[PDB]
């Protein structure tokens, strides 16, 4: 009697529930960004939520702004990612690879020859980024050249074909949370005079320009989208959230992708904060047309209530994820919620990540069984 737990048709997909796996950095690549067996049993494992949207995923190395995140522009790591989607696929699931380029949320120490971040201006985030050498502050990144935008779109196309390779289901473009595209659209980082820069129309251009050129490699329904309406994390500020989400998102209704994936303002990145604003879910619902995600700080009585309301379509879970493999089946025989640790969260190994327990240990050892099954196969 869940309608978080109706399986629900997304264009095709048989998602066998309403609830979804949020993307969550984990930061635990293999060597050269290349996700290992270990990254596989943590997929498979999560593979009862409907659909799983993986960590962010950087779309080449000046788009890296964490340790060991994993990438997706080489051949040695799709064929990681190969073991992560076959895994998931022999346990039923369905996923989605979440393409990332931090944008000015990254440090030289990360980039090729140790060149400065990108970003659409010359302005420094407050505050401080971990590096291989400890803490540092923030750089003044650079200021992308006007000819620059194309070859970042290009970088997102190939990334798609390199998902595609792996065989993800589809992809989700981060858009939020402070990050390079998410940098294009808010006016206090984006100072630009050029057509990418000023009007609310050029700050989203570069936004549909990757989305056109993701389009040609996967159907524009199998495509996702992120955003992150109303957020200060990481210095994000617009002068006028209200309208650049409002014609951003009526846009987006008319391009039929897969879905809109909606962060609620009491997230700010990955921790929850006090916050007045409108510009929730229920603001957008009217606002666009088909399938919608809504994520950020939910329980099962409100995910629940979002889809009773017919507020969104699906609802993400990011923390209580992370604690508990089975949500799905926790909401459905009314089980306690594994809790979850933040201090393991980003780095480290098994540990606070393959470690959590099943209701059912037979779940536990399907999901090892299929992970060591994907690392035999391409081994
Ligand atoms: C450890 C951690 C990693 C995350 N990584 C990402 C990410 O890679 N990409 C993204 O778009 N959001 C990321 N988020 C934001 C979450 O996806 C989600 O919006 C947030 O955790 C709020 O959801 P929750 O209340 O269910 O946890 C992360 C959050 C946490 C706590």
């Amino acid at each position: 009697m869940l309608k978080l737990l109706e399986p629900f048709d997304l264009n095709g997909l048989e998602l066998a529930n309403r609830m979804v796996m949020a993307p969550l950095t984990r930061n635990r690549a293999g060597p050269r960004f290349v996700p290992t067996k270990m990254n596989a049993l943590y997929y498979a494992q999560r593979s009862g939520l409907g659909l799983i949207i993986t960590e962010a995923t950087q779309i080449s190395q000046q788009g890296m702004g964490y340790p060991d995140t994993p990438g997706i522009y080489t051949d040695e790591q799709v064929d990681g990612w190969r073991m992560v989607t076959e895994a998931v696929h022999r346990r039923e699931g369905c996923i989605f690879l979440q393409l990332w380029h931090v944008g000015r949320v990254s440090h030289s120490s990360f980039q090729p020859n140790g060149q400065l971040p990108v970003a659409p201006s010359a302005i420094a985030p407050e505050g401080e980024v971990m590096t291989y050498d400890g803490i540092k502050p923030f750089e003044t990144p650079r200021a992308l050249e006007t000819e620059e935008v194309a070859h970042i779109v290009e970088d997102y196309r190939k990334a798609a074909i390199n998902a595609k390779r792996a065989g993800f289901d589809g992809i989700e473009i981060h858009s939020a949370n402070g990050y390079l595209l998410h940098e294009f659209l808010e006016d206090g980082t984006n100072k630009r005079t050029d057509r990418y820069g000023g009007s609310i129309e050029n700050r989203a251009r570069i936004v549909f320009e990757v989305l056109d050129a993701v389009c040609k490699v996967y159907p524009s329904r199998r495509v996702g989208i992120r955003l992150s309406p109303d957020t200060e994390f990481m210095s994000m500020s617009d002068s006028d959230r209200p309208a650049l989400y409002s014609y951003l998102v009526q846009e987006l209704s008319r391009r039929e992708l897969a879905y809109l994936h909606l962060i609620e303002p009491r997230i700010k990145g990955n921790v929850d904060v006090e916050k007045e604003s409108s510009l929730n879910v229920e603001f957008f619902r009217p606002l666009y047309k088909g399938v919608l995600i809504t994520a950020g700080g939910y329980q099962k009585e409100t995910g629940e209530e979002r889809l009773q309301k017919q507020h969104a379509d699906l609802v993400a879970y990011g923390r209580w994820v992370i604690a508990n493999p089975d949500l799905p089946s926790r909401f459905e025989q009314n089980a306690p919620l594994n809790p979850y640790d933040r201090a393991t969260f980003y780095g480290g190994n098994e540990k606070g990540y393959t470690d959590y327990p099943f209701l059912d240990p037979r779940d536990s050892q399907e999901a090892l069984k299929e992970a060591e099954a994907a690392e035999r196969k391409w081994r």
